[PDB]
């Protein structure tokens, strides 16, 4: 079904963003098992499987639509140095993805492309859960100290 | 069954009581689960729902006995800024609660209202339980260490 | 994450009129208990318990966007004395609740908080099913008489 | 397998007839739903499934017979205002579905399409079970009331 | 264990009216199954057996005092002869019974006898249920009108 | 509920292309069944099956927003005569059918009524899907050839 | 453990590879879905699976060994236009990816880095058995003829 270019581009730009997180939270997931710290490292291992499935679902549409899905073009990684750095990289790295999501639900709104609308609506609503956890995080960080935190998530 | 008009009274104080705790710890609990404290938040819940069935029996009872359940007056909210103040606060109000349903007890004594006092006592026991739960949480900030107590409060 | 100012104002009026329908549907739920109206008395507890937790989902969603749940404010309670006036107060009560509700998507969209939309669509498709049961209990008191429609809702 | 003419015209008579009957019968069940006669809402849903089966029958056979089924042709609906008018904009239906159903038998005969036949036949049976439902709706009506049988059709 | 002899006469008062509580609602029962009123007549025996109880608990309660358990002084039944009656003659005895174990209460806790005014609370907060249902049900009289109350007792 | 005048004539012209389709899918489906295309044949029915369960939705929305669903108009089938015209006709319909769709949306949107745009979208998403569908069986007619495309739609 | 530098080099070398391969046959999976080819849309994913679970334990093996995953430099995606350019691209790619691990093998013994080695034999044997499918899909292709190949690939 012959899709909006400009709709397309979008997605493609989405899907982008999705290529970054997932190869940024598969290093930091395989980083801090490294260290031992293997709930971070779960959590983190999660949430890659879950930009995993967003960057499918984009891939189906952009498909669907007739567009080429973009795969080739990867953008920076931001990748930390310790535990308070990644997670600080990854909330960067989010903040710039619901930045474009909403960019990308205004102009399918505008050309009547409701079923990617909520397509990335949905997304959305993972990576804003994304960004409550990171937040939280670096929260608690704060609030029970630094060892503490780390001592937290060495076990599973 | 005509109720002791002042019985009803004080039944509408021990009310209103009941649902200024009902949301004080409702809220102090979603205050815990955002900062990450979700073993804390998750007691505070259950605190707010148990405080919900005290009202539910209030209720009831004040209609029993042919009064009007007042659910309109909201009392003060007693809501901290950090969880050592958040407790002081369940604890204050905790003690004026218990300070109300004595004096209501004494008067449904004097005027043979007594399955109203036994329904007050069976409170009574309930807010002396969380006034034990309260006493003890900020005793443990003091013995292991604020950082400590909030780390021990992290995980469900 | 910073979440709009009007938006979390917005949200707020929506808490508020939520809390008042928890209180103002429990207490007709306890009133028909009272009265041996149970099936009545059963289903607005179910009422009631849909409201709580509506609230529940908007005091998380304004901790979320680093705004302050207003708790302490409660609206006029709209209490019938009989049947027929408790339904129509829950229904000029729901009205009011989906003026407001409409009001708050307008500028959820407008700033693109979609996700605080989504809520609220979802938190508007439940009021709208309560207004349906409002409008049919109402006309079915016409259609049965009013004898007839308590008889009916004697027995769960 | 070729079949006679006129039989075939009879079978699409009939699943004409059928094509009423299912919307009519599915508006009719949706009225009583929204009004709050959940009962009659649903036997009413349920005969419009019954039509709904001897249609899919009648098809099946007029293109085995080599023929064309007219799915594109409906006929006028009978809707009435109130319960008392849909059933019996119901059973005048099925009077003239009926009649129909015998000339399209005694045509079947003569011919000697005796498969035809047994399925018209069939589908009878289902037409006089459903008269014999509507005429004991309309009696009891008399019988207990308009109020009372409205009322004992408010639940399934 | 040697009683008060003043609480074992208020022990004998209270197992009195139970004995003539038993015997009018074992008669009101059986007289509602009589007229085919089943559900009415359940709901009845099972209000008489628990008075059977209660009388149990009494006698084994002024043995144990040392003291003569009178089963031999029937009080006066109050029968009715339509529903709204046998349902006011109940209610009339249980005002009765009230204030009896309101009075007993009293004394026993002047001498200190804390386990008989734990059980005649306990009779008193049974008593209390079944006036709360008698008031009830003599409301619902008036609610869905007299011939709707009798139909919906009629089955089980 | 009082809805808006222009949403629920929206909603009975997306209604009146669902009734379409529900008889157009159903003749192709019986149409493959009769040429031995089962498989054709069963996804053709729940196609069919699939616009009913969406046309009950539309009536019971206008019915709550106080309109008249009109089951009475039927417009034009577009009724294939091989398998590769039936599937284009159903691909013809379906784009009609999305055109409307987000015609509906755009009206809803701007008059406030969410739930209807909500219950729209979700039709839209079915919509879409079926067009994949048969994109890709026009698309594999072209890759398969005819003869090994029908062959493997024979059997179930 | 402090790897040889040149060891890890060749580590990322491979790692590269396997990167490119995850992106390349995730999206012919989903072309070939797209298409309709679902039995080898769903052979292709398992493919991109296994590429990742390869990559995977590089990433592990190059933190142990004190390096740096390079997850960040992705190489040219080898995309063909149709099914048998697809495969052929596929083979293409895996035939540089074998040369590479025989090179990377040749260097491990040479250092004694046997575990690592090790890893790269069973990756280097789960690419000869894509090699295996990649050249006997080509073969069938010539034997069965294309339409009949995609035929056979339509359903799962
Ligand atoms: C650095 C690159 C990647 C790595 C290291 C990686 C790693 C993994 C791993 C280890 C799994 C779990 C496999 C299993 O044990 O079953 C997985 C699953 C998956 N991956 Fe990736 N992946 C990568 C890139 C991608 C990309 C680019 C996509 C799609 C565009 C993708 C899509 C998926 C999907 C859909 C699943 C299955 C998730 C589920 O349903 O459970 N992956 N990946
Ligand atoms: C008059 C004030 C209230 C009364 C009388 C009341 C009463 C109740 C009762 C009786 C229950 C069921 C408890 C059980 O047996 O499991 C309940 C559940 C609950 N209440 Fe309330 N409540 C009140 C206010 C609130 C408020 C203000 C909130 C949140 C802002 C709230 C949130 C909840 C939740 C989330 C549940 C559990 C629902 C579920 O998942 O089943 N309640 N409430
Ligand atoms: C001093 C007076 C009475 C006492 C203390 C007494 C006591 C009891 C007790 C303790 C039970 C067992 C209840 C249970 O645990 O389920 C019982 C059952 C019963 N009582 Fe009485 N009762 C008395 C008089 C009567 C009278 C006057 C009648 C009838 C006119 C009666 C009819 C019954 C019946 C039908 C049962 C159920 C028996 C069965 O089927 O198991 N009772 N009684
Ligand atoms: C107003 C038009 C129609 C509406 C609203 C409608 C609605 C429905 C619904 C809601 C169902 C049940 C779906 C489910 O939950 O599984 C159904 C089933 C079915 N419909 Fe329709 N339908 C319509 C017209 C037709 C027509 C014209 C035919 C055939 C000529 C038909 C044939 C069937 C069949 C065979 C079933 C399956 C019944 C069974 O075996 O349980 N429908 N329909
Ligand atoms: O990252 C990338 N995404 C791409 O599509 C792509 C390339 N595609 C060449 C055209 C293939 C084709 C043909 C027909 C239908 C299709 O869907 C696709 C080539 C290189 C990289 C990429
Ligand atoms: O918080 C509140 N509690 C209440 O009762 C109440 C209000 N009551 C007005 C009607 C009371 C009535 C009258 C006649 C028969 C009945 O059964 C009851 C009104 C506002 C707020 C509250
Ligand atoms: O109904 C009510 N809702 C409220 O928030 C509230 C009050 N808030 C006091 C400050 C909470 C605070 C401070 C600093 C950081 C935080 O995260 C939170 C006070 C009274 C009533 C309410
Ligand atoms: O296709 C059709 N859809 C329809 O509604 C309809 C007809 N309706 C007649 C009035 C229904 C009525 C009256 C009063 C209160 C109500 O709630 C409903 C008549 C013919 C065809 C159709
Ligand atoms: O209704 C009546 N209740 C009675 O107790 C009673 C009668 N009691 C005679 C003495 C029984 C007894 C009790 C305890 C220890 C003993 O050694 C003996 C005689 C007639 C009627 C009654
Ligand atoms: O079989 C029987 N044994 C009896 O005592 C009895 C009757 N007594 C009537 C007394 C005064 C009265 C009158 C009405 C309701 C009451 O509750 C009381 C009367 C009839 C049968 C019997
Ligand atoms: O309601 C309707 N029923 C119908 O058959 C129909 C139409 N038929 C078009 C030709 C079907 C055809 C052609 C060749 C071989 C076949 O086996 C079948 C067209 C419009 C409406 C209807
Ligand atoms: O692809 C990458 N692998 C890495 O380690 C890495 C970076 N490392 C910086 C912290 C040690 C930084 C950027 C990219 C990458
Ligand atoms: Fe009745
Ligand atoms: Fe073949």
């Amino acid at each position: 079904m012959k899709g909006d270019k400009k709709v397309i581009q979008h997605l493609n730009k989405i899907l982008g963003n999705e290529l970054i997180a997932i190869n940024q939270y598969f290093l930091h997931s395989r980083m801090w098992n490294d260290w031992g710290l293997k709930r971070l490292g779960a959590h983190e291992y999660h949430e890659s499987i879950d930009e995993m499935k967003h960057a499918d679902k984009l891939i189906e549409r952009i498909l669907f639509l007739e567009g080429l899905p973009n795969l080739q073009d990867l953008g920076k990684l931001l990748i930390g140095e310790n535990t308070q750095e990644m997670l600080q990289c990854d909330l960067n790295l989010e903040l710039k993805a619901t930045k474009d999501l909403r960019e990308a639900i205004v102009h399918c709104e505008q050309v009547h492309d409701y079923v990617s609308r909520d397509l990335l609506k949905d997304i959305l609503e993972s990576e804003e859960e994304h960004i409550d956890y990171l937040e939280t995080q670096l929260g608690l960080i704060q609030k029970v100290g630094l060892e503490n935190y780390l001592q937290s998530h060495m076990h599973e």
